[PDB]
């Protein structure tokens, strides 16, 4: 079971993963990013220039208008819309159809990105961080209620056309090798989660745990990058520099401005360091950790294989981005809150080296590393 499910995400690198969806009565498809860093079902419902699809409403019977605006500013832009509820079902899904609230998005500034395969974004988050308030009922809310759905899904993010798989309502084995370690979910809004200790290759970043979850740690496939509070990543940065300084690099590598390049099939990732965060476990005193390779970090952008660097500052907490979830297999166990890592069956390794997830280490003081 869940083959049906299996290989239905693609994406298009540094703009995320998409799922195949269909809305309304008849259905029309659309591409919906797959983002557990947001909690709204919004979809592009008026012509734009970067949309060559759009939901339309008056399109649907099944259609129902909310009567009711949501505004969301986007960093520098926005998207606005008019919320309401239609059936939503998913071709290479659970073989379910459910009435959900939808955003119709009817306009947007510096939103859309041009030439992006999604025309929608399904936020898997929790209500607590929903637009506009923590009553619009996030998608999986409504499918795990009107189905039989188990309150759980998995994503495995592999990458470099990207692919990977969202197994809805279950965890597939042939998608990751050896053990899923569990870390809580410390609070359900983002999947946020708490990390008890940073390694740059086995070195320790030596920090008040405290400063890894500041303001918070979350795990999130609508970003990009592994992004770290500013006193982490200028630490991370340092170590990681350290432990490749047989080769130097523009300073304006490590900002991920400039890109590094080698003869194609020869790049040194031996010496790139791995990167390990600890994570609080489900035994008392008890973490395990994740562990990345530089080709987790090192996003692929001629006869030359080139890259950018993809870990990058955050002042908005830790965001464990598909820098990370594209070496493990990752499951959002919400009926026991808690998320699952294994290693992934599709991550990008050597002949050397792997992604792992290891444990247990003991470890104390865990609760200290949450920041309030
Ligand atoms: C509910 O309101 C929003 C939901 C999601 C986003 C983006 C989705 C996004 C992802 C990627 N991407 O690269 O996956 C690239 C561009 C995007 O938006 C244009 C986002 C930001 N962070 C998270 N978790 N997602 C922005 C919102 F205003």
């Amino acid at each position: 079971s869940f083959v049906e499910m299996v290989d239905n995400l693609r994406g298009k690198s540094g703009q995320g993963y998409y799922v195949e969806m269909t809305v309304g009565s008849p259905p029309q498809t659309l591409n919906i990013l797959v983002d557990t860093g947001s909690s709204n079902f919004a979809v592009g419902a008026a012509p734009h220039p970067f949309l060559h699809r759009y939901y339309q409403r008056q399109l649907s019977s099944t259609y129902r208008d909310l009567r009711k605006g949501v505004y969301v500013p986007y960093t520098q832009g926005k998207w606005e819309g008019e919320l309401g509820t239609d059936l939503v079902s998913i071709p290479h899904g659970p073989n379910v159809t459910v009435r959900a609230n939808i955003a119709a998005i009817t306009e947007s500034d510096k939103f859309f990105i041009n030439g992006s395969n999604w025309e929608g974004i399904l936020g898997l988050a929790y209500a607590e961080i929903a637009r506009p308030d923590d009553s619009l009922e996030p998608f999986f809310d409504s499918l795990v209620k009107q189905t039989h759905v188990p309150n759980l899904f998995s994503l495995q993010l592999c990458g470099a056309s990207v692919g990977g798989s969202m197994i809805i309502g279950g965890i597939d084995h042939s998608l990751y090798t050896g053990s899923l370690w569990y870390t809580p979910i410390r609070r359900e809004w983002y999947y946020e989660v708490i990390i008890v200790r940073v390694e740059i290759n086995g070195q320790d970043l030596k920090m008040d745990c405290k400063e890894y979850n500041y303001d918070k740690s979350i795990v999130d496939s609508g970003t990009t990058n592994l992004r770290l509070p500013k006193k982490v990543f200028e630490a991370a940065v340092k170590s990681i520099k350290a432990a490749s300084s047989t080769e130097k690099f523009p300073d304006g590598f490590w900002l991920g401005e400039q890109l590094v390049c080698w003869q194609a099939g020869t790049t040194p990732w031996n010496i790139f360091p791995v990167i390990s965060l600890y994570l609080m476990g489900e035994v008392t005193n008890q973490s395990f950790r994740i562990t990345i390779l530089p080709q987790q970090y090192l996003r692929p952008v001629s006869q030359d294989d080139c890259y950018k660097f993809a870990i990058s500052q955050s002042s908005t907490g830790t965001v464990m981005g598909a820098v990370i979830m594209e070496g493990f297999y990752v499951v959002f166990d919400r009926a026991r809150k808690r998320i699952g890592f294994a290693v992934s069956a599709c991550h990008v390794h050597d002949e050397f080296r792997t992604a792992a997830v290891e444990g247990p280490f003991v470890t104390l003081d865990m609760e200290d590393c949450g920041y309030n």
